[PDB]
């Protein structure tokens, strides 16, 4: 996260940190809690991903350095990358981690809501972007979980500055005219969490973005609310 602050504990008990331990263990990606045995996040993370046996799913987690050689983890049962993902930039950069047993939900570890039916047309006004990525384009993961205010801009703004790419109606675009807050490598996966009548709402996944927090930039995301459908039929 550029232009971020450091998070504290409990703050987005939905936010997780995806390991890898091939060839060593190391934060991967974000990813959102959405139910007692699944993870939403970016089907992008998988590129090098061999197989589900090496990936560790951690809740909970404020500083990657709380991670030790005992600290508990979810196993991964299944990846479900959505059947039209080829690259970020193309879309479709959605994927569902089935863990091998059910989350206890407590203070640390919680369920974030999907968009809900009938709010296709909200105006979401308190949007933030959480992760242990970069705080520039050449840093490193962070030790503790950072979070940044960023507003959403519309698709029509958004294809003005990313006129190489097709931005569609499944992306939705979030960044500041003059830069400053994004997201950075190792947020992807993660949420786009807004907040609306005091609920929290998964408006989007960290996907990609030309540079980090770069101006007339924004950061591009899944949009969650097209997806709706093939979670639930997913999860269902
Ligand atoms: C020692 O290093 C470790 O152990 N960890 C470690 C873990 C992961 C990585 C790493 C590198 N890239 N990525 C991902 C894509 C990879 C498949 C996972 C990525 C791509 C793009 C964005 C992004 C950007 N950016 C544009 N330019 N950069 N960011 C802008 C806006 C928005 Cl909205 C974005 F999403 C974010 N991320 O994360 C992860 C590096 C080191």
């Amino acid at each position: 996260i550029v232009g971020g602050t450091a998070s504290v504990r409990g703050e987005w008990p939905w936010q997780v940190t995806l390991h890898t331990t091939s060839p060593t263990q190391r934060h991967l990606c974000g990813g959102s809690i959405i139910g007692n045995q699944w993870i939403l996040t970016a089907a992008h993370c998988f590129y090098g991903v061999e197989s589900p046996k090496i990936l560790r799913v951690y809740s909970g987690i404020l500083n990657q350095s709380e991670i030790k050689e005992d600290t508990s983890f979810f196993g991964v049962q299944e990846i479900i990358i959505h059947d039209q993902y080829k690259m970020a930039e193309s879309g479709y950069d959605i994927a569902l981690l089935k863990l091998e047993t059910t989350v206890n939900y407590t203070d640390s570890q919680r369920p974030i809501s999907l968009p809900s039916k009938g709010d296709r047309n909200v105006i979401y006004t308190d949007c933030w972007v959480t992760g242990w990525g970069y705080r520039k384009l050449r840093d490193k993961i962070q030790n503790t979980l950072q979070k940044a205010k960023i507003p959403l801009v519309t698709n029509e703004e958004c294809q003005k500055r990313y006129r190489g790419h097709k931005i569609t109606h499944k992306m939705i675009c979030a960044g500041y005219r003059e830069g400053g807050k994004d997201a950075c490598k190792g947020d992807s996966g993660g949420p786009l969490s807004c907040k609306h009548n005091e609920v929290w709402h998964l408006v989007g996944i960290t996907s990609w973005g030309e540079g980090c927090a770069q101006r007339e930039r924004p950061g591009v995301y899944t949009n969650v609310v097209e997806y709706v459908d093939w979670i639930l039929e997913k999860t269902q």
